[PDB]
């Protein structure tokens, strides 16, 4: 059911006017096209906008939107990139959004950033692996990503390569996306007990997944830097060691406590020898020591991070290696 014609122009609640182009990668992400601002151009295939649409009843889209509205404004995002001494940060603007009928159905609709490949296509581009430089510089970043929206009230739940995304004109910076399933797990500054919300229905990813997830527990701070640590080791190795099992969340829940308990026995099914880089194991170590509630020091997880490019011979020079 077609929700556009093709150069139509729509007008968003802020009555900025945009014009819809064709549908992005062969119609393989479902409802989302290419857009621009309105001008006498049709929209090509460098445009530098897409919107999303989805029926007026679609949670996800809903839910996605109230995060953008909330935490992802020009000026919170430029505040921060300057008080922070940021290069940029990997939260995808949002331009614009509204309600559109079609055919007696209400839709609604989006206007994000365009961005250029997925991690993912990368990824398996490369045999299923990425550098050390790489996954260090890919961390550091999403790090920035994860204290931003943790400091605006909000968790991801599903940070994995598929949902990180390259800028269109520039590919050392990568963006996560995918806010649909996000939980507002601190709303006015009161954090949500240890505890299941019937609200939420979504454990996640399963082979990259918090423990606190497989618990059955809404998610918080802890799980998302617990979901990067798993990342990581898959960028790393190309495997992790419960990825034969994901059809039983039960054995994926097990392998990973008992993995949290013995981070010495994760390097060593992980890494050939004994040549783990220790910054991972570093990393996991501080993980493991949050409580539920705790705000991380993101500073020395970051550090910890650092000291692995140093380490290499390297430095935080923004350099992806992609
Ligand atoms: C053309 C082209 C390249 N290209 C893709 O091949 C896939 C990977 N996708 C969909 C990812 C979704 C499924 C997460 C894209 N998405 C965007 N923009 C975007 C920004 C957001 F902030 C969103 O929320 C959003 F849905 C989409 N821009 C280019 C893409």
């Amino acid at each position: 059911a077609e929700q556009f014609a093709v150069g139509e122009i729509i007008t968003d609640m802020a009555a900025a006017a945009w014009k819809v182009g064709l549908p992005i990668g062969q119609g393989g992400f479902g409802c989302i096209y290419l857009a621009d601002m309105n001008s006498s151009e049709s929209v090509g295939s460098d445009a530098p906008c897409v919107v999303k649409v989805e029926p007026s009843d679609n949670g996800p889209l809903f839910t996605e939107l109230k995060f953008y509205q909330r935490a992802a404004k020009p000026e919170q995002i430029q505040k921060w990139i300057r008080t922070r001494k940021l290069k940029y940060l990997g939260v995808p603007k949002y331009w614009g959004s509204g309600l559109h009928d079609k055919n007696g159905k209400s839709y609604r609709f989006m206007i994000m950033d365009r961005f250029g490949s997925d991690l993912q296509k990368i990824y398996e581009a490369n045999a299923k692996r990425f550098s050390r430089k790489t996954v260090l510089q890919l961390s550091l970043r999403i790090l920035d990503i994860l204290e931003y929206i943790h400091e605006h009230e909000y968790v991801h739940g599903d940070i994995k390569a598929s949902n990180l995304l390259l800028n269109y004109k520039n590919p050392d910076q990568v963006y996560l996306v995918d806010y649909g399933l996000a939980y507002r797990y601190c709303p006015e500054g009161v954090h949500k007990a240890y505890a299941a919300d019937p609200k939420r229905c979504h454990d996640g990813t399963i082979e990259f997944t918090s423990i606190d997830a497989h618990n059955g527990v809404a998610p918080s701070r802890r799980g998302d830097l617990e979901i990067l640590g798993y990342c990581m080791i898959q960028w790393l190795t190309g495997h992790l060691p419960w990825e034969d099992n994901l059809k039983d969340p039960k054995y994926v829940r097990d392998s990973k406590i008992r993995y949290r308990e013995n981070i010495a026995s994760l390097m060593d099914k992980c890494f050939p020898a004994a040549n783990a880089p220790g910054e991972i194991a570093k990393y996991m170590e501080t993980v493991k020591l949050l409580d539920y509630t705790e705000k991380p020091l993101y500073e020395n997880l970051r550090d910890i991070l650092l000291q692995g490019l140093k380490a290499i011979g390297s430095k935080d020079d923004g350099k992806l290696d992609l």
